[PDB]
């Protein structure tokens, strides 16, 4: 076991690093002072062009499909470094990575060579989306007898018609409403949408995934695709998420990602999969930003004291349980995409890990925020210091991404009680 | 022993609730169009004229000094009402309380006479200010051998001349920047302000508090009082705490609250013990608000599932843990306020209790709204629920009045620490 | 509302201070050298002989009964007072008074007379069980569907025959293994015992308590009713919950408690439920002498240092913890109690207080033991001091009278989700 | 970077639970029927003499020192399955590991070719001891004008003479009460023990290690050298770890590892801190036992309910929680001990990353353990299973090896407080 980084790894780094510090601080000034999201998304458009300019969203790309994604572990020092800054535009960067990642999961090459094209041209602002999420939840979807997804779609001739409604699914109505450049819809095969789910088949045996782009939603009539809202956030300020309608929506066959069932299900669950491991990456920068701000203050100010307030040992532990849970997460993440990038393992298992990652680092990035603003105290409440953007930004992080509570909990548990379990697989082998 | 409420309890609560209901619930329309905190503050001085006519400013006061106060208990209630609805314009209301509380304390019949006088008439809006908080902190204030309190007294001829700057203290400038009409301004007597605090002296012993009026600052210079700024606050946007210097302020000596030394800390330390045992109030306030909001949604949501998300064991167990948290909370309350009321019993037993109080309830409350916000999941992130607001509201408490790291736990050490400290003498006598 | 305690209260306290100080004291040199769990139980004897001298057996049935219980909130006084020092004896006082509480509860005056007697007497050693809790476990049965409790009984002719397993009830087969003087058994009724239970039944429906004394098992077979074996436990070594099975063991008609079904579960979950409220009491003693021993040690070693060890914030820190979760963990005992106690409250407000008081108390226990011990250190870990005691005897409270988890838990979410379900009833009526 | 175990790796895993597996597990048998902790100990001698014969002893010292270490990672995973088997004899191996590090480290061929010998030969069962602890306590052995270690020493000529007592330290008194085969023993240099330390010398530079075998007690008066006692412990119940009085000891100088001073004081630092990263090994290893114990009950028992129990969420939450935390405590003991044999990092920065991996895997061990236990429920309280053990020796480990909370904390904030601490320098460099 080694982890001692390479060149490469380092030079991501120091690129994520000076494209934070020389593009991103200035977002702020920006997006800061306009009254809604999407406005606020529209404000950092300037910062996303830097971002592909600068290899970016080509980097969320693996190098056999045109892109430059060197590893799992450089994608998670990028992320640590851009989320440790500023979450404005490092957000819209992953959410087109996973956007794109049922695309560069699927197994049709000219599919990916077509919808991968844009965003690998190192040219542009082009947005991709995941559209799982949806008004009345997810956590349930794939509960045989339930109402299961609520946005449907069915074979009429040589296209499909999706009828149904997403919420939260970053970048889906791209810059202006008029669309992502790509998005994955998300739909459970229903015949007739009226009739409920049959009770007696399994909800993953009924998934298809529908590639839609602003070309397909100018195909249709202007009501087929209506944005009705824009849902005001707590933090992560600059992103987009809007509920999203779709009435009588055609998209032609060409456009269906895989078979559906299992195998779209599986692409799915592998993109979310791969985003519960990274997340981890987002929490640690938020995180570290809170923990780096906290202990330069109690460093550098004794609170009208004799000595520098990290002397107070109250202080000093409030730091060392940042410190450890930051250290702890980042390996975890690291583990955790090591062990996707892994052949040997069967799925569960890279499944579980990435769970665990997920449900650790985000619950624990709130922690660390909190204590740091219990440490350096009542200034942290004032927004002259970063903590209060921190404090509604980290809590993003347990709720999103599949909540810990209703998904990512739900989902290792179902692995644990599986008859083959073997808790130590990723570390000992099988 | 008993928890009943008592008729006079129980029409507090109601009149608490109905403020609340038809005054409080406008006042989001009017503060949220503010761009800046003084503004939100300005456009809230409605809703507190309105508190003052509901008889709620008089309700500060004793009986036997001409309010309303019928006891801590009742304020307890009073707090939990309101701050579960709205802590605008309720949070000036008990700035005011612990701005008059010095006074209330205070062993003078003329002083009070005079300086309650505008609190009792039930007329105008009436703002009182405890001004100690200072842009270099307030933690250490009392170190032996530390720089002391930055805002210094001298006495010179008949009169006091403050030099120096606070930061942070509810209403201290009023609805205009002309001032609070009262303020007890805490000092640390210095003939010389330019000279270090000799760290030869207790720190306690050169302590003074000095009344300072609208007509105080009207009989200054300009340029002898000044607001340098208003911080702009995670939660709690509506409150005014701004940065304000003295500059050769001349105040009448009988303007002084008493003897300076240890009778004057004593006022400071027994009005700021009150409002340690009460701030729990405004945290229940806060963290029931979210878990009722929670509560209501895991009752009457299935998520897109087979029944409602409280049937889900996970989603149980944190309702439960805020249950439990809040049920905890009021009761020490109660028990600390009621502690605080008992004339049988010495000043560090309540003195404990009160800080138990504090932090306790205030540390429980932040865990409350998250667990409430990760049971809701991700709805619980966005603006058209109430989560947003609680969250930022809530994480005020561990850190304002007194802060719970450096100085509650501090406080309550030092008593834990006394040769005669006797844990249980608040509940089995000493 | 009022905390203050009456001259009885204070008497109750002094009285089993001084019981425990004068007689439990001496029990550990008795039950220290015996090395199985039943000859601890046995040399715990006389100390219980000096218990029922002193009148506490006679403390746990009230005046109209022909006992001397003075109130739920004296009960609660002396339980912490007994168990603050040692829980040997003290757990045998506790475990009668569940095991009378069937018949303390019940609407039968004949059955009252009778089985109460022995227990009012104030002389010998009369024990008392309520058989619930089974090898297969218990946190399931009432489960629909499920199996329900593996003791079942069936009336043939004028008597009730009895088959199957109890396991863990406290003083169920006596000092001597032919029996507990009282004993509740819980029964679940059905005519043939190698039939599953019916599916369609509702499990409250089906159950049966059967009083069964010395008598009954001597007028039954010597193999009807069997001590297969005595858990050796971690801590709570003295107190003997044996593993028993009943073969055709007949009871008379006249010892069954009362109408089958609903009304004998009520009997049962009433009865639980108090032992859920007082239980807390029990854990408030052993995280009290945790606490004390620690904080005596913290104010007068330095540890091989210049101070005091409860001048380092680090340990005051943990020292603060503790004395939090014990003040807030009687305020809810003593709430609890005094809610039961309440004419006008509704079952179910009752239960949910119960419930919380339970789960609160007994988790907050073991947090509380384990902060002490690391403040006081590595000698903490040597059983030259308390600690290594009290760690193994706190891990019981959890666990223990329905553990948190699997019943205390899924009583309360079971309560929460019921559509009248009123959070604060307990408090703020309506 | 990569967490991918070599094949010698793995073959140490193989090995070492395959000892574990036939050797370890028969150790009970022989140990549960002795009457205290030294008889316990004596009667481990026959499973640490096969400990030495698979080479284990062997193992604990460096290839260049003629030992098979192959490296600090293959340690871990032999430490970690031998805890999770059974702790005694396996805490012989690393307490003998800790007692032999001061020489594996120091700069001296000669003394570590003389001293080493016993260790390397695979013969016989020699066992040493780090003799630091005390009966004062050692948090503040460094604390510039305090008392400092108790047991000091004095030149008297060519030889040292000891005076003072220790306590706690594994092995010290070998396998008869005539010492260990090597023993190093911690002092502070004082000409005249009746004098107090000089509160003007920084209690470092005065420390010196003397190397003390049974040749030099044979060589002493019978009463130089006397074991007071044997600390009951609550777990780890078969090592010993006496009190042990110095009285004029005297030890050739040629015994003396190095100069005293910072160059000793340096040798203790270093052994403690390899020490502290892989006790977290030992703390997986009972953490790891808990968890597998109470997976395969919740795998396999319903409870008396319908499904396995581990399908309940609230179980499934427990396990999830036990799991997370056995997965990043390994990762961040892999880092720690990686970072340790990382020659290119300053010694602060491997002392941090130690400090860091002591506390968290120590902290979170005992809640893994307790989590467990309360998944079990009532069964896990009875010595019918592994917990009760488990419970008692996972309680060892945040008190021992230094404690969290007066030493590793401490030595941490000592690290953070630097003017030049780079909190990220183990993972991406300076
Ligand atoms: C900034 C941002 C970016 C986002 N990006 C995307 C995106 O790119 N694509 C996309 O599709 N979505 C996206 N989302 C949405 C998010 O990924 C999912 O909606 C969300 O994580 C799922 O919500 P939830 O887990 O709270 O599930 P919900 O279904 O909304 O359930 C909510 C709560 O109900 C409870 N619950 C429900 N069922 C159960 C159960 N069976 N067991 C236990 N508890 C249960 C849990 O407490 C859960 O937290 C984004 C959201 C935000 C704010
Ligand atoms: C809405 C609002 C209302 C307020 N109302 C008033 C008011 O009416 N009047 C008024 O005067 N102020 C008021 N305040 C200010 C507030 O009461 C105090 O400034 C604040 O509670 C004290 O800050 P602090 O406790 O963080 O101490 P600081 O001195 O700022 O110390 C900050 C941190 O340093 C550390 N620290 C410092 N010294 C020590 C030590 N010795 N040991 C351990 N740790 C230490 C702790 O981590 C502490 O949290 C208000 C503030 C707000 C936001
Ligand atoms: C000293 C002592 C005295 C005792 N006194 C008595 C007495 O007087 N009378 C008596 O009858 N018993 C007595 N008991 C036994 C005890 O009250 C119960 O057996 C125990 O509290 C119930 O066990 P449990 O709650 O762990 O349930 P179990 O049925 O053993 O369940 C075990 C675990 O399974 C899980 N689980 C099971 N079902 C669910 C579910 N539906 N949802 C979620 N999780 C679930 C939980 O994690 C639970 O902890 C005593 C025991 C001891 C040690
Ligand atoms: C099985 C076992 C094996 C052991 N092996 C060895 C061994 O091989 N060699 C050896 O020498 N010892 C050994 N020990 C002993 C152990 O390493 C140390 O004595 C112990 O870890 C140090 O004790 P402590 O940390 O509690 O410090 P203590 O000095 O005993 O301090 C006790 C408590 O006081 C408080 N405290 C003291 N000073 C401060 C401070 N400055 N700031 C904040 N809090 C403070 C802390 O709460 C601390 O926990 C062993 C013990 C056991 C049980």
């Amino acid at each position: 076991v080694d982890f001692k980084l390479s060149p490469s790894q380092l030079e991501a780094r120091r690129h994520a690093q000076a494209f934070a510090n020389t593009v991103l601080t200035k977002a702020s000034a920006e997006y800061s002072t306009q009254k809604d999201q999407l406005s606020r998304f529209q404000a950092t458009r300037p910062f996303y062009r830097e971002a592909v300019r600068h290899g970016l969203i080509k980097a969320q790309v693996p190098i056999p499909l045109g892109g430059t994604m060197e590893s799992l572990v450089h994608e998670s020092i990028i992320l640590e470094e851009l989320f440790a800054v500023e979450p404005a535009t490092s957000i819209t960067i992953v959410a087109t990575a996973l956007g794109l990642m049922p695309v560069i999961l699927c197994d049709s090459p000219s599919l990916q060579e077509k919808f991968l094209k844009p965003f690998i041209s190192g040219e542009g602002e082009p947005l991709a989306s995941l559209m799982h999420s949806e008004p009345n939840g997810t956590a349930n979807w794939l509960q045989k007898g339930g109402p299961g997804l609520q946005t449907t779609a069915r074979k009429v001739g040589n296209e499909w018609v999706i009828s149904g409604e997403k919420l939260w699914p970053s970048n889906s109505g791209g810059w202006d409403y008029k669309g992502a450049d790509l998005a994955c819809v998300v739909c459970r095969v229903s015949d007739d949408p009226s009739k409920p789910q049959d009770p007696n088949v399994d909800p993953a045996t009924q998934i298809a995934v529908l590639l839609v782009t602003r070309e397909t939603i100018a195909n249709n009539k202007k009501d087929a695709y209506q944005i009705l809202g824009e849902p005001e956030l707590a933090g992560h300020i600059t992103t987009s998420g809007p509920h999203t309608r779709f009435t009588e929506f055609h998209v032609p066959h060409e456009n269906l990602l895989c078979t559906p069932g299992l195998k779209a299900q599986g692409l799915v669950e592998t993109a979310f999969a791969m985003s519960a491991a990274l997340v981890g990456a987002m929490a640690i920068g938020t995180a570290r930003a809170a923990f780096e701000e906290a202990l330069v203050f109690a460093k550098s100010d004794t609170r009208g004291g004799s000595k520098h307030i990290i002397e107070h040992q109250s202080v000093a532990d409030k730091l060392i349980d940042c410190k450890i849970r930051l250290e702890t997460s980042r390996l975890l993440v690291w583990k955790a995409v090591t062990t996707l990038e892994d052949e040997a393992l069967e799925w569960k298992v890279k499944l579980e890990m990435a769970m665990q990652t997920k449900i650790y680092t985000t619950d624990v990035a709130v922690e660390c925020v909190i204590d740091a603003m219990k440490a350096v105290g009542m200034k942290s409440y004032a927004k002259d210091m970063s903590f209060p953007r921190l404090l509604n930004e980290v809590m993003c992080y347990p709720l999103f991404d599949g909540g810990n509570i209703g998904l990512r909990r739900r989902q290792m548990q179902r692995v644990m009680a599986l008859e083959d379990y073997e808790p130590w697989a990723a570390t000992y082998g099988s």
